[PDB]
């Protein structure tokens, strides 16, 4: 129990703590499982003050106690005081990672083989997700845990949704988005944040990531974040232009200068041509017209992986309330955790 960085105490199961780092309203360590003979990673977490971080938290608990799946991190115990007014800190358990493919870009220039299986590997936890009719929402490097080439795991559930293509309020700012490299252009042009093709977008960036060791389309803002994607994928076609749900959003893009479609093997000389027809159609622009996550993995360029009878789905397809609401279903969520639980 360390005292230098807002105490911890998750003993006497796990001892013997470590500082990795610390992310999203918490901290991070690594500690030793006295019962499991391993070290795992530990993140404090301490959401109570603000409602929206207690948003993400109840919702990513909720979502991976469901969830069980290689490709997708898990959750192995949770660590909270027995009563709800004591209750100021959460503690959730989970397999330690070594790294994430953030961290991993920056030191390294990968491999064809290891960005084709790091490719299959996401992809095949992706399917998992949306069978269960769920969108991750904020699929990027950094949110990529790694060990090996081999093992890679999907983190951070903080802003899942249950998929849902109709409902719809064009609450451009009133949503807490996703990270703006990562995210379609669906979203940024007329709110479609609950369709499965935006995470396609993400892996899609993801990938070209991975053959440049750069951000794709690294804009300042949104309408910058669109101006480098049109930049490349060229100017939106007349039928594209339908897709648009919006009277000011359907402006921007008329008043800039016409942009020829920049060739992926021009972008990425030494890339695999099959990479780069994958990549093709995980980046397009119109939704409806983008390669969902069965397709992507049934593409010429992971075919030496494909295999739909090792990779499993869902057996079951899967909020606006005061922090103190949320606070109690919180204190529900993990209550499988505490002794004496029942039913
Ligand atoms: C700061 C913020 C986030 C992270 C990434 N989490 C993390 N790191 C290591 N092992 C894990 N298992 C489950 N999650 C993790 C590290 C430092």
């Amino acid at each position: 129990e360390m005292v230098r960085g807002q105490v911890f105490d998750v003993g006497p199961r796990y001892t013997n703590l470590s500082y990795i780092g610390e992310g999203a309203y918490g901290m991070v360590c690594s500690a030793y499982d006295n019962v499991n003979k391993v070290r795992v990673a530990i993140k404090k977490i301490s959401p109570f003050e603000h409602q929206t971080y207690c948003q993400r938290t109840l919702r990513e608990i909720k979502i991976l106690l469901r969830f069980r799946h290689e490709n997708i991190i898990g959750i192995n115990d949770i660590i909270r005081a027995p009563t709800i007014e004591q209750m100021k800190d959460v503690y959730i358990v989970q397999d330690l990672m070594e790294t994430d493919l953030y961290k991993l870009l920056k030191t390294q220039h990968l491999s064809n083989d290891h960005i084709c299986y790091f490719l299959y590997q996401i992809l095949r936890g992706l399917k998992y997700i949306h069978s269960a009719n769920v969108l991750h929402r904020d699929l990027k490097p950094s949110n990529l845990l790694l060990n090996t080439t081999c093992d890679l795991k999907i983190c951070d559930f903080g802003l899942a949704r249950v998929a849902d293509p109709d409902h719809d309020h064009t609450g451009f700012l009133t949503e807490y988005v996703a990270t703006r490299w990562y995210r379609a252009p669906e979203i940024m042009l007329n709110s479609k944040g609950y369709t499965k093709s935006i995470d396609i977008w993400s892996v899609g960036c993801i990938l070209a990531e991975m053959l440049s060791n750069r951000p794709i389309f690294p804009g300042k803002h949104y309408l910058d974040q669109l101006n480098h994607i049109l930049g490349i994928l060229g100017s939106p076609s007349q039928e594209d232009l339908n897709c648009i749900i919006n009277l000011k959003a359907r402006n921007y893009l008329l008043s800039l200068p016409h942009k020829n479609k920049v060739p992926w093997n021009r972008l990425f000389p030494n890339a695999d041509s099959k990479a780069l027809d994958l990549l093709d159609k995980m980046l397009t622009f119109n939704p409806h017209k983008r390669i969902e996550v069965e397709q992507a993995l049934a593409h010429p360029y992971l075919e030496q992986y494909y295999d739909p009878s090792d990779e499993p789905i869902a057996e079951a397809p899967f909020d606006d309330l005061p922090k103190e609401k949320l606070k109690e279903l919180i204190f529900e969520e993990t209550a499988r955790f505490q002794p004496g639980y029942r039913s």
